[PDB]
């Protein structure tokens, strides 16, 4: 009588290619760079990589315009999906109450560093 399309997949893939454009992930700077800044999303292989231009206007909207730090909570979401998972884009669009921590130990290093700055 009436054709019938199938839901959800048998098995699910949930493979690093297999991601979409859309997913709201909660991701932590991992270290500042020259280029933009990079977020740990806890995958072996697959690197995440942020523009200045989205990073800057989130930090100078943020931190009135100052260097991030480690570890520090920032807010991404998945715009673009690289085949063989080369680089992944990521942009701030909005937070979420998911958050998991990334540290095997204690340690920070607290330096009371000043200089030039415009308000």
């Amino acid at each position: 009588g009436s054709s019938g399309s199938s839901g959800k997949n048998v098995n699910r893939v949930l493979s690093a290619e297999a991601l979409k454009p859309g997913m709201l992930l909660t991701g932590t700077v991992s270290s500042l760079e020259d280029h933009g800044y990079l977020v740990d999303i806890g995958v072996d292989g697959t690197r995440a990589f942020l523009p200045l231009l989205k990073a800057q206007e989130y930090i100078r909207q943020k931190n009135k315009g100052a260097k991030l730090k480690v570890g520090q909570y920032l807010n991404c979401i998945v715009e673009k999906v690289k085949g063989n998972g080369g680089v992944v884009s990521l942009s701030v669009g909005h937070s979420e109450v998911s958050t998991a921590i990334a540290t095997e130990q204690q340690s920070w290093n607290l330096n009371n560093l000043s200089g030039p700055s415009s308000g």
